[PDB]
């Protein structure tokens, strides 16, 4: 009951190193070796030669850990975060489908079934590392949708969407523990109704492709709900269930999501590339989604399996 060991508490940083499962390079030697790179206090498993929690000594500086980290780590698949323990465990998840969720682009998918897969892959790489705005690229890639039939939709979801490995765990296991989950996209509601469900969602928020009630006309629902629609849902989200953004956790790829990444407490770039990884404060390259629940802290025990 120490009021100084309690602001101890909240200056207090905790270093977790996350590898991937299917690649689970983190071996007990090597959690060993980084935790003495940093005299940390302690080394806590959160998931055999998968992810450790490291608790820094006070006084460290963040971004001299992480550096400490990455140095004895040089190499390996092996990510690296830096946080305050209090408070890690958050309460919202907001998530980008595209590329994050799942492991494709909606819209690329379609525009296959247009015989235009490459051209609009093209256009939808530039978005994504930002090289151009959301709003300009979606009306350019959905016109040439113009005319698919209804049909396609379904043959897409059926046929070439996969749900990214971890996915279903980190929904699942936040839910376990009372949290609010929520997927965004800059796609389409006929996928993220789908991905939702399948993945365990609470709700679901996206873009709307228009009909004539046969065939895609070629255009988006006004108005289209870019950057900062990602930025505004996480507001509404947080104000409903009675906490702010600093209770969330908000995850995506690409340019557009760093508004709801930037805003969360905890943001994370997933398997980004470099532009826009350079812009948010916790990356993950190596890890699957389960990496978001070693971030808060889980062990693999509290996973719902
Ligand atoms: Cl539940
Ligand atoms: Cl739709
Ligand atoms: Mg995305």
């Amino acid at each position: 009951g120490s009021m100084l060991l309690s602001m101890s508490q909240q200056v207090s940083l905790v270093a977790t190193l996350i590898a991937n499962p299917a690649k689970a390079a983190l071996a007990p030697s090597l959690g060993i070796k980084a935790s003495a790179a940093v005299n940390a206090t302690g080394l806590y498993w959160l998931a055999d030669d998968i992810a450790c929690d490291i608790p820094l000594p006070l006084g460290m500086e963040a971004s001299e850990a992480d550096a400490s980290l990455r140095a004895t780590l040089d190499g390996a698949p092996i990510d690296v975060v830096v946080q305050e323990q209090e408070r890690r465990r958050k309460k919202i998840l907001i998530a980008d489908m595209d590329s994050t969720m799942i492991g494709q682009e909606c819209i690329d998918e379609l525009a296959e079934e247009a015989g235009l897969r490459d051209h609009v892959a093209a256009i939808t790489a530039r978005a994504m590392n930002g090289e151009i705005a959301f709003e300009p690229a979606l009306r350019e890639r959905v016109a040439l949708l113009k005319g698919l039939p209804l049909s396609v939709i379904d043959k897409v979801i059926s046929t070439r969407i996969t749900l990214t490995p971890g996915g279903p765990q980190l929904v699942r296991t936040m839910r376990k523990h009372g949290a609010y989950t929520a997927l965004v996209s800059g796609g389409f509601t006929s996928f993220t109704r789908r991905i939702a469900e399948m993945i365990g969602f609470n709700e679901e928020r996206a873009n709307r492709l228009i009909d004539d009630g046969t065939r895609l006309t070629g255009t988006v629902a006004e108005p289209i709900l870019g950057r900062e629609a990602k930025v505004e849902k996480l507001v509404e989200i947080a104000e409903r269930v009675g906490l702010t953004p600093e209770d969330a956790i908000a995850v995506g790829d690409g340019a557009n999501d760093l508004g709801m990444i930037q805003l969360a407490g905890t943001g994370v770039a997933l398997h980004a590339k470099p532009a826009v990884a350079a812009q948010a404060k916790m990356r993950i390259d190596h890890g699957d989604l389960t990496a978001l629940l070693y971030i808060q802290g889980y062990r693999k025990a509290d996973f719902v399996q």
